[PDB]
C-alpha cells in the first residue's frame, strides 16, 4: 500500500486488470475513472497513482518502446 486512494484504485485493479499484459494507462488508470473519478478531472491521481504503481515497481511495465512494454505485476 502506497496512497491512501488511487493505488487502493488502481492498484487494486492491479491484478483484476481487463485485458493481457496491455494496459496503456487506458485500463488500469481507466478502472478509477467509473465512478467519481475520470483520470481527467483528477488525472493527477491516476497518472501519480499509476505512474507511481507502474513505476514503483508493482505493475512494472517495462519500457521497451511500443512492443514489449506493458506491467505483468511485480516480478
Amino acid at each position: 500500500m502506497a496512497g491512501p486512494s488511487v493505488t487502493e484504485l488502481i492498484t487494486k485493479a492491479v491484478s483484476a486488470s481487463k485485458e493481457r499484459k496491455g494496459l496503456s494507462l487506458a485500463a488500469l488508470k481507466k478502472a478509477l475513472a467509473a465512478g467519481g473519478y475520470d483520470v481527467e478531472k483528477n488525472n493527477s491521481r491516476i497518472k501519480l497513482g499509476l505512474k507511481s504503481l507502474v513505476s514503483k515497481g508493482t505493475l512494472v511495465q517495462t519500457k521497451g518502446t511500443g512492443a514489449s512494454g506493458s506491467f505483468r505485476l511485480s516480478k
